[PDB]
């Protein structure tokens, strides 16, 4: 498949729909559903096509945090916050570029999460997790909202359906014991909610192929499911909230988007710019295809990438063994200046330095989480029983990363880091448990063995894609809208330009322009 556009009247000669509905949602994201629950709930006919076997993708892998602020979920926790005090902090971080999406964000928030509750599988909570960057209007606690842990049990023959964690789903695994949480109490919630309105079809292994256009309004969708070729019609519009480019590694160099495919933590095979590449078809205009959503990843024995994410300890160079970074920094910014300071190859790959505190455990959360037995034979990781030796075994400037190490150790026992004031942000200190130091972020790595682990420029998807309106219909170069088609998630350029605002704003922006999408074919 190659997304070409169909017209009607050439399909004309010989076929006819297969199918139709009043909107075609592609994808079973957290936007994808969003948008197909608005539709379904105020009656109208609604098709959710999702490409693989699971629905969620990289949405079901999330832990749903999600930045809709100003809602009742807020108010419920007595917040000190509101839309007119988030709108700020946008603005204070994106400028005026793109302040009518920004706007249209943060006042419709509320709605959305209004519309989401009233239904008996959805309910929210505010959980602590900061936003990322120092700027008026940032909240130091955070303002994201999470769904509820989910008994499987409560939404029948839907849990198997839903994509598991990726502790789970790169080992040929499905749901552990625990109940659904993050991601999957997001997805299974929503494919529950649109399920309950009785004017929905939920359809596994249905992958988009082109869009079909008619006089340049776009009417429906060829899609392939068991074998052969179906055309659904689709009255009100065509959703497309498929995700971004983020596993076609062709379309990233094409973009010169960093990181790679291999990297990247969406489901392997999934998000293929399969939605993008079929909206260009029919003339829609793409931004930021060079931008994503970053996140350092430690490099797997298999070449793929794990997200490391609550950095508690260690510290990285270079591969002049030298610190370039906050290591304790957002996952996103994390990235973007390794991306920075590779001087063809000094900070991609980056190494983790750590020693026995968290007996031979890397101290951060990676996820997938694989055992360091496993990365030692493979030598992604390398163990040593002095630092000379550790640097002999990673190519690492002997001289250097011991000078690195002994400074880094005098700034713990101090309790600040000159060079890049690391454990001085309320995000570097929120995952830091106290420890007998003046700082809980600088925690001297002078316990043996010491250990390297590279580290490679990952992603959580791509934010490049198709400009949009804020009602996400997508627009050509010119600016006019192609009537029929919407996008969201991914599948859109982020509003947020290279900007990860705070934890939530990829399943936010995408809910909110799912469901502003749905409103709008509402009409
Ligand atoms: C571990 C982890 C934690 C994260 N935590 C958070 C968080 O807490 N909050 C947050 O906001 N973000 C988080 N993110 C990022 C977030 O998951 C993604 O940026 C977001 O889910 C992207 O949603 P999407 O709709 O763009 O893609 P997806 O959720 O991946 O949806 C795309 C779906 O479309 C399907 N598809 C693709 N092509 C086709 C086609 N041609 N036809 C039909 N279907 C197709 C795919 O199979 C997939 O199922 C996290 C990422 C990871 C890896
Ligand atoms: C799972 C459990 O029991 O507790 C462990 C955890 O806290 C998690 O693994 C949860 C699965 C969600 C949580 C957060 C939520 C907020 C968030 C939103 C984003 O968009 C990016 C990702 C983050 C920063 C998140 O770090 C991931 C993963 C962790 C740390």
């Amino acid at each position: 498949h190659h997304h070409h556009s169909q017209l009607e009247n050439l399909y004309f000669q010989g076929s006819d729909w297969t199918s139709e509905c009043d909107v075609l949602v592609v994808g079973s994201g957290g936007g994808a559903l969003t948008g197909a629950y608005t539709a379904a709930a105020q009656g109208l006919t609604t098709i959710v096509l999702e490409k693989t076997d699971r629905f969620g993708g990289t949405s079901a892998y999330s832990g749903a945090s999600i930045w809709l602020p100003g809602t009742q979920v807020q108010e419920r926790a007595g917040l000190p916050d509101s839309t007119e005090n988030a709108r700020t902090y946008l603005r204070a971080l994106l400028g005026d570029a793109e302040s009518e999406r920004q706007d249209a964000y943060v006042e419709t928030a509320p709605a959305v999460v209004a519309l989401l509750e009233q239904n008996p599988n959805i309910e929210f909570e505010f959980r602590a997790f900061p936003d990322y960057y120092k700027a008026e209007g940032r909240m130091d606690t955070g303002r994201s909202i999470n769904p509820l842990d989910l008994d499987p049990a409560d939404i029948g023959d839907l849990a198997g359906k839903v994509r598991p964690e990726l502790d789970q789903d790169r080992t040929g695994q499905d749901h552990a014991p625990g109940p659904m949480i993050g991601g999957r109490a997001l997805i299974g919630r929503l494919l529950a909610a649109v399920q309950s309105t009785g004017k929905a079809e939920l359809r596994t292994e249905s992958v988009l192929t082109s869009l079909i256009v008619e006089d340049g309004r776009v009417v429906g969708a060829e899609v392939e499911s068991g074998g052969e070729t179906q055309r659904i019609k689709a009255n009100r519009g065509v959703l497309m909230a498929a995700g971004g480019i983020e596993g076609n590694a062709e379309m990233r160099e094409q973009a010169g988007t960093p990181g790679k495919a291999i990297w990247s933590m969406g489901p392997f095979g999934a998000n293929t710019g399969d939605a993008i590449s079929a909206g260009i078809a029919v003339g829609g205009a793409t931004a930021l295809l060079d931008q994503a959503w970053f996140c350092p990843g430690v490099e797997q024995p298999d070449g793929s990438a794990a997200f490391m994410v609550g950095v508690r300890g260690g510290l990285v160079v270079d591969s002049a063994g030298e610190r370039y970074l906050n290591e304790s920094l957002p996952y996103d910014q994390f990235g973007r200046a390794m991306d920075a300071h590779d001087d063809n190859g000094s900070a991609v790959p980056s190494f983790m330095i750590f020693d026995s505190r968290e007996g031979g455990g890397l101290p951060a959360i990676c996820i997938p989480n694989t055992a360091p037995a496993k990365h030692l034979e493979a030598g992604t990781w390398v163990g040593a029983d002095t630092l000379e030796e550790l640097a002999a075994k990673t190519g690492l400037p002997a001289d250097a990363l011991r000078s690195t190490v002994e400074k880094f150790n005098d700034a713990a026992k101090l309790g600040v880091d000159e060079e890049f004031h690391r454990g001085e942000d309320p995000y570097d200190a929120f995952f830091c448990p106290p420890n007998g130091g003046a700082n809980a972020a600088l925690t001297a790595i002078e316990n043996g063995p010491f250990y390297a682990a590279r580290i490679v420029l990952s992603d959580l998807g791509t934010k490049g894609g198709l400009v949009t309106d804020v009602n996400g219909r997508v627009l050509r170069a010119d600016g006019s809208a192609i009537d029929g088609l919407y996008a969201a998630g991914n599948t859109s350029a982020s509003l947020s330009g290279r900007f990860y605002p705070g934890p939530g704003v990829p399943l936010g922006t995408a809910m909110v322009f799912s469901y502003r999408a749905a409103q709008d074919m509402a009409k």
